[PDB]
């Protein structure tokens, strides 16, 4: 979405920058308001402090990538453009798994939520005989993959996006022998 | 001897089944195991060491105790049964043992070398020393916490098998030659 969240994201870029390189706590709503170029006061238009506006981030920042898009057999390209943008913020993310204790549980929440945009996929494209149960199986399983092995990746920070050939074909792999 | 150590765990596992962790006793253990009390300082310093050594000597077992060519499907049935029959007690482990889940993890990934050597014993595979590393990582993170999600929730591990071994020989036919 851009046109009834501008100012938002806007913010949120600024906030994003400053984690780049300022530790999280040292950032204040006046810094990220005079990165941001916008008059200090705005932010309360939108956030109370810097937990209301991380959390909108994750919100935003993981439906934008998997969800928020208009094509009919996307989950390859998102998969990509989440591990780059994971990559990109590396810094960023490195950070919150140690300043948000739940942070892991929202995170692995949002694999299984790519998971569920698989299967939509795969669904349009081709018939399977997988069964509720096994479905729920298969994205459970791939969700806690991936989670375990991006959360590593990011806290020792090492690229994403190298790892994405081979995710891609395992999950194809796997996906086969249900048609 | 591994047999007074088997039954000094027999009865803390028993005990652990509906008393808390912490409420059970030295004496409580030794009493239920119909041994002399002191008979347990000569093979564990507290209840604490008891569990390390149940936690490190069935998994062990299961793990390196087996025939050579028993092979990992057998393993994984073996060990999936295992949580089975001890699924009160990992449910109670998953609770006071925050750091249990590694000790965990490290298995599975034992169990992941063990399928990768059994495979190339089997057949032929183009995979790159990376390639299977990650195949092996990847896997073993899949099911350490989808074990671990069953025992928690109380469902069926060994109803899991089938669903588990599918998806791995998905995984590694792709590299077949």
């Amino acid at each position: 979405m851009e046109k009834s969240i501008i100012t938002q994201k806007i913010i949120a870029k600024a906030f994003k920058d400053l984690m780049q390189s300022n530790a999280y706590h040292q950032i204040s709503v006046s810094d990220i308001m005079q990165t941001a170029k916008i008059r200090r006061q705005t932010f309360y238009n939108y956030f109370q402090n810097q937990e209301e506006l991380l959390s909108w981030i994750f919100e935003n920042d993981f439906a934008e990538l998997i969800n928020d898009n208009s094509d009919y057999y996307g989950w390859q390209n998102e998969l990509l453009l989440l591990l780059r943008y994971l990559d990109e913020n590396q810094i960023f993310y490195q950070k919150i798994f140690v300043i948000d204790k739940n942070f892991e549980h929202f995170f692995l929440i949002q694999w299984e939520n790519l998971l569920d945009k698989v299967i939509f996929d795969q669904e349009k494209k081709s018939d399977y005989h997988w069964s509720d149960l096994e479905k729920s199986f298969i994205c459970r399983y791939n969700a806690a993959a991936i989670c375990a092995i991006t959360r590593e990746s990011i806290i020792r920070g090492n690229s994403l996006e190298k790892l994405y050939s081979q995710i891609v074909n395992l999950l194809l792999a796997q996906i086969k022998i249900f048609e």
